[PDB]
């Protein structure tokens, strides 16, 4: 697979310049807000390791993922994930904006077995108590993300 799924937004011209994977894929990231949200809301902690490995506490069990760059779409990563219940899936993401030490705004998209993509904008924070940073105000306006839903972290 050399490009993101048809229907997924490549966000051309809307992604930060100079993204540094070495600084982003380190430590823990809490998923604190999102454009679209489920009920009940939860607090997912994404743990990162070397070579684009990650672990998080998903809807029904731990999820382990392995990432790789997407050759045809600058900034995008493909993650192959497995769940403790025995399931597997693929998901795509790009970092739209981040300061690495506090927050990160991501886009995520996948087909998940369908022909219709399901996507989202995600706000990650280094602290579970993190909320919406002042530095993203204009970017959120531009992307029409004026009302991010707060999830289950505090
Ligand atoms: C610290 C970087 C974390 C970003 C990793 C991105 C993708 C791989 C990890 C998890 C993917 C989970 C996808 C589940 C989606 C589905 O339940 C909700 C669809 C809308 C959405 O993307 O939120
Ligand atoms: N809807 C399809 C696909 C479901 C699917 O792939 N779900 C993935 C992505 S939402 C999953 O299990 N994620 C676990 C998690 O996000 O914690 C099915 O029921 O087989």
């Amino acid at each position: 697979v050399t490009s993101i799924p048809t229907g997924c937004n490549a966000l051309s011209g809307k992604i930060m310049s100079g993204f540094d994977a070495n600084r982003f894929f380190t430590g823990d990231w809490y998923l604190t807000h999102s454009r679209d949200s489920e009920v009940p809301v939860r607090c997912e902690k994404y743990q990162t390791g070397s070579n684009l490995q990650l672990n998080f506490n998903g809807k029904n069990g731990d999820v382990k993922c392995s990432g790789s760059t997407v050759s045809g779409n600058q900034g995008f990563y493909s993650f192959q994930c497995t769940t403790t219940s025995g399931g597997s899936f693929t998901s795509y993401m790009a970092v739209v904006e981040t300061d690495y030490a506090n927050y990160a705004l991501l886009y995520r998209c996948g087909l998940y077995g369908s022909t219709t993509p399901k996507d989202n904008f995600l706000l990650f924070n280094r602290q579970s108590s993190g909320e919406i940073p002042a530095g993203l105000s204009t970017k959120l306006n531009q992307l029409e993300l004026t009302s991010l839903n707060k999830l289950g972290c505090s």
